[PDB]
């Protein structure tokens, strides 16, 4: 997901960003 600034900032930071890259990769 693209998100909106502060919303995406979470999955651009630490743990959640790792889950997002793992996900993006699998997809």
């Amino acid at each position: 997901s693209q998100g909106t600034t502060s919303e995406y900032s979470k999955y651009l930071d630490s743990r959640r960003a790792q889950d997002f890259v793992q996900w993006l990769m699998n997809t």
